[PDB]
């Protein structure tokens, strides 16, 4: 425990926020980290974040702030999802259109039906190059 006990208040979320952040840096996992920051953000009004950006380089983080606004646009649906009620391709003209292959979808999953483990297996992914989280007993392992 320290007197000033301020810099352990932002110990534990700077690491969590760090989490994000290097989810964001990777583009495999930017909507991941995007997400979770707006959420975040979204939980906290901002606030708490700022701090954070100062402390990392200054050119970053005007990219962060722009990309959580569009992260919402979608949320909203506003229109860049939207493209029409649900017509599907005709020639001409028919009576009802006919779904197809290309226009029909299927929902196939391989143990990732839930998004949390999303979450969980990415996250573990990124972390383990920081770290190991394999614990051994040391007698006879």
């Amino acid at each position: 425990a320290s007197r000033i006990d301020e810099k352990s208040s932002k110990a534990k979320v700077n690491d969590f926020l760090a989490e994000i952040f290097k989810k964001i840096g990777s583009k495999e996992n930017t909507k991941e980290g995007l997400a979770e920051l707006y959420e975040y953000k979204k939980k906290y009004s901002d606030a708490d974040i700022e701090p954070f950006l100062k402390n990392s380089s200054q050119f970053f983080q005007s990219y962060v702030e722009r990309g959580l606004r569009v992260i919402e646009m979608e949320r909203e649906g506003k229109g860049r999802i939207s493209t029409s009620t649900g017509i599907s391709p005709q020639m001409e003209v028919t009576c009802v259109p006919t779904p197809t292959s290309t226009v029909s979808s299927i929902g196939n999953t391989n143990g990732e039906e839930v998004g949390p483990s999303v979450y969980l297996e990415r996250l573990k992914i990124l972390r383990q190059r920081c770290g190991l989280d394999n614990t051994k007993q040391d007698d006879r392992p």
